[PDB]
Order: C-alpha cells, then sequence, then structure tokens
C-alpha cells in the first residue's frame, strides 16, 4: 500500500525546504496518494532519460509526474494521463544582446537544453530545416541551471516550458522571453504501458474532480510564481519604519530578547526582512505575522494567535535562539549567529549540505565567509546532485542572512549607545 512516484529533483517539482517536502508534483501526488488511501514514497530520476528508462522496466514506479509534456502519439509503452497544467515553450535571451525574432535567428548563437527533453526534440527537427543551427544538451543540468547560464552569460539562449520561467524568472534578473515557440500544450502525469487501465483511470478521475474543485488553480497560484525572501529596502524607508512601526514592537522585541539571552536588535531586523514589522503580513507559502512563522512552527513555539504581534515575536524569536543552539559546537560566535539565520531560512539539513560540501572543497565549515560561498551552489545540479538532500534556492538563502545583517547594522548605529 505504498504509491511510488518517480519526479525530477527541482523547484517547480520536488524539493525539500526547512520544513520538508515540498513542490508542485510532490503536493500533486499527495493529494492524489491520499485519495487512494496510501503512503506517497518518491523517487526521484537522475535526468529524463533515466526517468524514462526508470518508467519502463518491470518493478518500478507506478507513475512519472516530473511536469512532463506528453508530445507522443501512440507509443503506448508511454501513456499519458489528462492535462493539469499548460503551458507554451519559449526562447530566452539575456537583456542586452541581440534579440532573437525569428527561429532563424537561433542560429550562431550557443543554445543549451536538457539532453532527452521534449525541447531538445523540439530543436532537432528544426535543425532539419536550418542545418547550421547548432546547440548542446546535458544530462547533468536541470532548467533552473539554463536560466543561471543566460543569466549569467556563459550561454546566449535556451528553450523551456513557460512555468519554468514564470517561477524563476524573478530570480534571474537579465533574463528575458524572446518568443513563443510551439503552440500552446498540456503537460501530463506518465505511466508505463499499459493492458490493465486499473491505475491509468484513477488518476485521470483525480485529475479531472481536482480541476473543478479549484485544486490546479489553487496550485499554481501557491507556486507559480512569486518573490518570498527578497527585498533589501532603501536606507529611506527603514528610517521611516524606525519612526512609523518599530515603536509598536521595540518593547517585545526588547523582552524577549532579554528572556533570552541575546541581543534585541537581530531579533528586530529578522522580524523586518521577515515582515517589515506587520504583525498582518502573510503569504501563500502558508507563513503568518511579524515573523512569518509556520503553523506547526507556531504551535511548536508555544504561539497559539500567529497574528498577535508579542506571541509571534517571542516564538520567532524562541524559533531562531534554539536554532543557534543546535548548530555543531564548532561554529564559534560570531559566525554561529550567521549560520543560525542561514539555517533559519533554508533548514539545518540543507545548511549541512552545505558545509560538508565546504570541508570537501578545503574551505572551513565554520567561516560563515566560506559556507556562504557554498550555499549558491546548492541550485546547480552538478553540485546538488551529489548532496543527500538536493536542491535549495541557496542564493536566497545568502540574500536572507546579508539582508538581515544589513538591518541589524544600521540598527546598532541607531541604538546607539
Ligand atoms: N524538459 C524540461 C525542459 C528542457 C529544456 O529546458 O530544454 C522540463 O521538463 O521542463
Amino acid at each position: 500500500g505504498v504509491l511510488r512516484v518517480i519526479t525530477r529533483n527541482s523547484p517547480a517539482t520536488y524539493f525539500q525546504d526547512r520544513n520538508g517536502e515540498t513542490g508542485f508534483e510532490y503536493e500533486l501526488a499527495k493529494r492524489f496518494a491520499e485519495r487512494l488511501g496510501v503512503e506517497l514514497k518518491i523517487e526521484t530520476a537522475d535526468n529524463l532519460d533515466d526517468l524514462y528508462a526508470q518508467l519502463s522496466r518491470e518493478g518500478g514506479p507506478a507513475l512519472a509526474a516530473a511536469g512532463l509534456t506528453p508530445g507522443r502519439e501512440d507509443d503506448a509503452s508511454v501513456r499519458y494521463s489528462h492535462t493539469y497544467l499548460d503551458v507554451t515553450p519559449q526562447i530566452i535571451y539575456r537583456n542586452g544582446q541581440q534579440r532573437p525574432t525569428r527561429p532563424e535567428d537561433l542560429v550562431g548563437k550557443r543554445i543549451m537544453v536538457l539532453k532527452g527533453s521534449s525541447h531538445a526534440e523540439q530543436l532537432a527537427e528544426l535543425k532539419k530545416q536550418y542545418p547550421e543551427l547548432k546547440y548542446e544538451e546535458s544530462d547533468a543540468v536541470e532548467v533552473v541551471d539554463l536560466l543561471r547560464m543566460v543569466d549569467v552569460g556563459d550561454i546566449d539562449l535556451t528553450l523551456v516550458d513557460s512555468n519554468e520561467l514564470a517561477m524563476n524568472q524573478v530570480y534571474f534578473p537579465n533574463v528575458r522571453v524572446a518568443f513563443d515557440f510551439g503552440e500552446a500544450r498540456g503537460l501530463a502525469w506518465a505511466l508505463p504501458g499499459g493492458d490493465d487501465d486499473s491505475l491509468m483511470n484513477e488518476v485521470n478521475a483525480f485529475l479531472d474532480q481536482a480541476k473543478k474543485e479549484g485544486l490546479l488553480q489553487r496550485l499554481k497560484d501557491r507556486y507559480y510564481g512569486h518573490v518570498d525572501v527578497l527585498g533589501y529596502v532603501g536606507a529611506y524607508t527603514f528610517a521611516q519604519h524606525l519612526q512609523q512601526r518599530l515603536p509598536r514592537y521595540e518593547s517585545h522585541f526588547k523582552q524577549s530578547g532579554k528572556q533570552k539571552d541575546t541581543d534585541w536588535r537581530l531579533l528586530a531586523a529578522i522580524g523586518y526582512q521577515e515582515s517589515l514589522w506587520q504583525p498582518g503580513a502573510t503569504s501563500k507559502t502558508g507563513v503568518r505575522g511579524l515573523m512569518m512563522l509556520t503553523n506547526r512552527t507556531a504551535q511548536a513555539m508555544g504561539v497559539s494567535n500567529r497574528l498577535d504581534p508579542k506571541q509571534s515575536i517571542q516564538g520567532g524569536s524562541k524559533y531562531f535562539v534554539q536554532i543557534r543552539s543546535e548548530l555543531p559546537e564548532s561554529i564559534k560566535e560570531p559566525d554561529r549567529s550567521w549560520f543560525a539565520l542561514a539555517a533559519y531560512n533554508i533548514g539545518g539539513a540543507h545548511l549541512e549540505d552545505a558545509r560538508k560540501m565546504a570541508e570537501k572543497e578545503g574551505l572551513n565549515p565554520n567561516k560563515w565567509l566560506d559556507v556562504k560561498k557554498m550555499l549558491p551552489r546548492l541550485a546547480q545540479k552538478q553540485w546538488y546532485a551529489k548532496t543527500r538532500y538536493g536542491y535549495a534556492r541557496g542564493g536566497e538563502t545568502v540574500h536572507f542572512v546579508q539582508n538581515v545583517r544589513r538591518y541589524y547594522d544600521i540598527l546598532t548605529w541607531v541604538t546607539q549607545p
């Protein structure tokens, strides 16, 4: 009584954050496994070629959920469910470089795509029509890698499904859609063929029902797509809010500070980066209140009302100090505080991968200046594929810690002594 779903380890799909497992596919697979009264077991594939290999052996996974494009036709050997999400392939280029207008303008550019993907096949055929088109494909990269590579200019163009872009665009300021390339199409789950429609029919029953019940559109808004974390405000705006907001809460930050033997101004910085000192702030991610705590985490810290500024401040402060208390003793202050900010955001599991990765690189797993260099690698498959817990958006962790420290510095400077 265990549903095995194979997927890809990636932000649009499945990954681990500080609260455990998450992702569009993962949630859809879980709400489905529950509709079957079985346990969901995730298995992840290394690349797309391997996913389909795995799906087609006997004794393999039930189905594949991985934002797969059917394309197909009638290879009965692999069969597709109804679609649960409609997308469009898009050519992506780097801002301030020659924006291609037409398929012919893909000639002369360096292009990279997932090896074994629909899009590699979309380009393969375009190469008959223009034998000068050249492109590379790789198994050691995921779409998140491709966008970074354009953003940073290591490649000119790539070709990806629009949803992957909607989720990530914001983490890549320099990238821009050049044009749609192909008709809109639907994504779907993949099952092996196929003589018993036992398994297929309910999936199709599930997806059809979950479309009219709002579940698909709910998820789509949950994930696709938005900037949780980021945003250093003006020094202007912070000075503003020092006068308009902090006076309400300074009292609570101070006492929690005292209660827990920790600098109140860092607690106050966490909260500013968190919600901008807004006790009613909330996210579609399911965090809420001044210290943007999750429900499980709030209950765990004794917070019975997430919207009460005093409670959320006390519970968030409690959460931060414990995380800082649980790090390896080998990490000393002040780095220790920075690791905890790093862990507060990305989860200790991932932070741990970073330190191992840091060690193996001959760096100091105890120096925030070093591990901080490793955290961004967790969003690079060549690297995160080699870690225990896999993908993490480590660049956003770094911004988190940085930003929080920055507010902490201004606060110190103004307080006072
Ligand atoms: N097939 C990949 C995209 C491949 C590419 O970017 O070229 C996906 O599942 O989104």
